[PDB]
């Protein structure tokens, strides 16, 4: 309940300690990572990254078409070479609708949200299929992607097979 | 030279020590936080945040236009009520303009990208107080938004005053 607070105080300890400082932009593994903004996500600890290892792109879901802007940036300025779609159990962009949404707006900030596209999906492994394809398909994205299902439940990344 | 088969043994030795497995989705600390997908950026060690307090949106340049679909769901499915925006020093988005990221595109891969825009800014201050304004502004974004430029020299994590 005093997270400015709180946050600046971690920070102050992070850099007392903070060695990193000569790091280079372009990252070592060559590599982006997208995935949900979900709170229970760690990407580092999950993937066992460090400070300059990857690219780590989050957002509403991980969906590949909002991370397009952004890896194509981590390709062409950072020189990235590969990508990997980690989408989770226990997602929010599983269990509601556009129209779902929209009404908790109206009910919520009595605001109207009918032009926002808020890319839900209706099947976890159809999602990561889904983005991997996209981004496969694109023109402007070079190199393997890679799709996982990371186990709230569990700590767990599962590799999918995605063909075509 | 792996990167899947790197991350999936890192991701062994994560799950064989987690037990954070009930966690909830709604983030304890009703904050979403929105940076910069950097590498070099670990936003839990950087806030000192833990596995379930925070929603974390990250994309290039950590803009905060893009990252409104994310935090509308934050705060209308996840209960959050603050954001904090977190810009960084050596940012690629500040360097490089959306003609030069064009040319890299035609110079490289041989496509048009003439009807993207990457969303770069001029001056790293700037760019923040841009995006909380941005933010404070839209009918659709509740509670306090507070804005940082983070060190990647030392660590640090500096809060800017943004007037209006
Ligand atoms: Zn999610
Ligand atoms: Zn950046």
């Amino acid at each position: 309940m005093t997270n400015v607070a709180d946050i600046e105080a971690a920070n102050a300890q992070y850099a007392a300690a903070f060695t990193k400082g000569h790091l280079p932009g372009p990252p070592k593994r060559k590599l982006a990572v997208v995935t949900c903004m979900d709170a229970r996500i760690d990407v580092f600890s999950v993937l066992g990254l460090t400070e300059g290892d990857a690219h780590v792109i989050r957002n509403a879901g991980g969906r590949a078409s909002e991370a397009l802007r952004s890896l194509i940036i981590s390709q062409r300025l950072g020189g990235t070479e590969e990508v990997v779609v980690i989408h989770h159990t226990d997602c929010g962009m599983l269990t509601f609708s556009d129209e779902d949404i929209r009404a908790k707006i109206r009910e919520e900030l009595g605001e109207d949200a009918s032009d926002i596209k808020f890319l839900p999906f209706r099947d976890l492994e159809a999602s990561v299929r889904e983005d991997v394809r996209f981004l496969r398909g694109s023109r402007l994205v070079q190199g393997n992607v890679t799709g996982y299902v990371y186990e709230v439940e569990r700590g767990r990344l599962v590799r999918l097979d995605v063909s075509d």
